[PDB]
């Protein structure tokens, strides 16, 4: 049940924590590493992965600019937002950009491969507590 994974992240050593817990899920690979957004275009292009998981933040255009970069070169990429900031501000954006996984780094750790397990499914991701925010202001809106 297998995957090649890349990801954007400025955040050196936090990203290698975030790979080796990927990595724990046997059968995915994270294949390139990027630290913004230009780098991420470049490796997308040259190693095409099946899923690319990225900050909201990044230095210099942040993912879902990056995001609409990626999608407007291929229309079927498959982006997982995972980051810090929440609300559903947001991550309404970056899925009306394409991403198709809108994940909190404070989630269970969990999260995370479950997200990039549901989007490879076929499936759109999006941790408890975003899903409860946006439904809570859809219910008063």
């Amino acid at each position: 049940s297998t995957a090649r994974i890349m990801l954007v992240d400025d955040h050196p050593i936090v990203r290698e924590g975030y790979r080796r817990l990927i990595e724990r899920r046997p059968g995915y690979a994270v294949v390139a590493e990027a630290a913004d957004a230009g780098e991420a275009y470049r490796l997308y292009r040259e190693t095409t992965p099946d899923i690319v998981v990225m900050d909201l933040t990044l230095p210099g255009p942040g993912g879902i600019e990056a995001t609409r970069h990626i999608r407007q070169w291929d229309g079927a990429a498959r982006i997982l937002i995972f980051t810090m900031h929440q609300g559903s501000a947001f991550a309404l954006k970056a899925f009306e950009a394409g991403a198709s996984g809108y994940v909190t780094k404070s989630s269970d750790p969990a999260e995370l491969v479950q997200a990039i397990e549901a989007i490879l499914a076929g499936r759109r991701a999006m941790s408890p507590d975003i899903a409860q925010e946006i439904a809570e202001e859809r219910v008063e809106g």
